[PDB]
């Protein structure tokens, strides 16, 4: 079997991606930030704090004739940003493009901090990285991806988020038209549960590449691209007036510059992240200091090759027993 479902940006800016995700029976469509960061598949729900949803469309377990309760199991996650969420379990059937699991773990929050509240537009999280990170207790879940496997035509899922505009989540299979050149396959990495691997250099604009080892993870739940502080400087030193602003949390520049692109390694290969996917725009409504879209790593633990990297890509992950992550061109 194979699923294929279209991603859509939340925002002007790209900030996450949401894909419809149907659960229970009959159908109910929620709108899921698919996290390559994370294990646990949770939604908004008839059960959540009523004072903490503003917007969302909520699952409702009582009103799907397949839904059933994991006795005794709960969850409680932290993310990466500091926010949160926490909850009980039901089992219900969830499809994703046409890709259907029975007795998927559905995570129902209680409790969600406030950037959830406040983010009308994802109704939860779908996770895909490895199952060993979900964290529910005391009998630990499996995830969607983990789920399907077996189904599967091919134990792989790929990512092909869109600049600006909807992009695409395939399950089961490579869909060779949505790439240019070929894919570069490099090793992963499932030592911290996560889709770990070492990019082999980088370079700024149209200067030389840099050859040298960054470990990384390759995270769809995370907006930005986060390097070691030498790589990162070396990056907005080519912007006139760029600064690290530790006002604002990060490097800032000027709103009337030209950004240069950004090229990291896979092997042998060469990704090139361009200029304007790296302007996530003005620190605040009508200011002339903008955000960029590369910060440093240092103080995080782990570099993480986000949405702004992974969005110049087609990327592949490949969940055999020995996984590996492809990217291509697009």
């Amino acid at each position: 079997s194979t699923g294929s479902a279209t991603t859509t940006p939340i925002d002007s800016l790209d900030d996450a991606y949401i894909t419809p995700v149907q659960i229970g029976t009959p159908a109910q469509t929620l709108n899921l930030d698919f996290d390559t960061g994370s294990s646990d598949l949770w939604v908004f729900s008839s059960e959540t704090t009523a004072s903490e949803v503003d917007g969302q469309t909520i699952y409702t377990p009582s009103k799907s004739t397949t839904a059933k309760l994991l006795s005794g199991a709960t969850w409680s996650i932290s993310y990466g940003d500091g926010s949160s969420s926490s909850g009980d379990v039901y089992t219900d059937t969830v499809s994703v493009g046409g890709l259907t699991v029975t007795g998927q773990a559905v995570e129902s929050a209680k409790k969600v901090s406030s950037s959830f509240t406040e983010d009308s537009t994802i109704d939860g999280l779908l996770g895909l990285a490895f199952s060993t990170l979900n964290t529910v207790s005391p009998t630990q879940q499996k995830t969607f991806f983990d789920n399907a496997k077996a189904s599967l035509d091919s134990p792989v899922f790929t990512a092909d988020l869109g600049y600006h505009a909807p992009g695409t989540y395939n399950f089961g299979f490579i869909d060779t038209t949505a790439y240019t050149g070929s894919i570069t396959y490099t090793a992963v990495s499932t030592k911290q549960g996560f889709w770990e691997w070492t990019s082999t250099g980088y370079a700024v604009g149209s200067g030389t590449f840099k050859s040298t080892s960054i470990d990384g993870i390759a995270d769809t739940g995370t907006t930005l691209l986060y390097l070691p502080a030498t790589v990162v400087s070396a990056y907005w030193a080519q912007v006139s007036g760029a600064k690290s602003s530790s006002s604002v949390g990060g490097y800032v520049f000027p709103c009337s510059a030209t950004l240069p692109s950004f090229t990291f390694g896979v092997g042998s290969a060469r990704i090139v992240i361009p200029g304007d996917y790296i302007d996530f725009g003005p620190i605040s409504t009508g200011s002339s200091s903008c955000f960029g879209g590369i910060q440093s790593s240092a103080g995080i633990g782990i570099n993480i090759f986000g949405d702004v990297a992974l969005k110049a890509a087609f990327v592949v992950f490949n969940g055999a027993t020995t996984p590996t992550l492809g990217f291509a061109s697009k």
